[PDB]
């Protein structure tokens, strides 16, 4: 089987983890025990096709480069994650594509923008369609979703990736 190495990126506290913990372990990150955790591996089905996802989670502090700079360089592809309630995060998503971009020496690599938290309707702060439109400025896909319990397009999200990534 194929291994894609999918790399999460995005400002701190926008909920990278708490996507991954839920893509892998079916819980929300605040009730996770990362005790007895290891690797994010799994074997799935995707478009009627087998394969093993590796997700590097990055933590989004400007302290961490070295293992941001290590994981952008091996990523098969990447989620850019805000948070709709930190106006800041969905601001940086210029940057963290810029910072993708420049780590590939390409010009374009597969990626799609992820709005998280959007169970938070009254606190949001960033709308659908401003999402959409700095998803459609880089030519790159747009889902909203929450891992905040019950998930919204968390799945999804991984696997459209994966998708992209074969279609490149
Ligand atoms: N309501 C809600 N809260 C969320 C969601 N995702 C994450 N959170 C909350 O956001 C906070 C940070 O989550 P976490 O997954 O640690 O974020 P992170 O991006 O991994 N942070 P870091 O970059 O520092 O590792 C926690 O309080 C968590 O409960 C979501 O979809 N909805
Ligand atoms: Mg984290």
């Amino acid at each position: 089987l194929p291994t894609y190495k999918l790399v999460v990126v995005g400002d701190g506290g926008v909920g990278k983890s708490a996507l991954t913990i839920q893509f892998f372990q079916k819980i929300f990150v605040d009730d996770y025990d990362p005790t007895i955790e290891d690797s994010y591996l799994k074997h799935t089905e995707i478009d009627n096709q087998w394969a093993i996802l590796d997700v590097l989670d990055t933590a989004g502090q400007e302290e961490f480069s070295a293992m941001r700079e290590q994981y952008m360089r091996t990523g098969d592809g990447f989620l850019i994650v805000y948070s709709v309630t930190d106006k800041a995060s969905f601001e940086h998503v210029d940057r963290f594509h810029q910072l993708i971009l420049r780590v590939k020496d390409r010009e374009s690599f597969p990626m799609i923008l992820v709005a998280n938290k959007v169970d938070l309707m009254h606190l949001r702060k960033v709308t659908r369609d401003q999402g959409k439109e700095m998803a459609t400025k880089y030519n790159i896909p747009y889902i909203e979703t929450s891992a905040k319990d019950p998930p919204l397009n968390v799945d999804k999200t991984f696997h459209d990736l994966v998708r992209v990534i074969r279609q490149q």
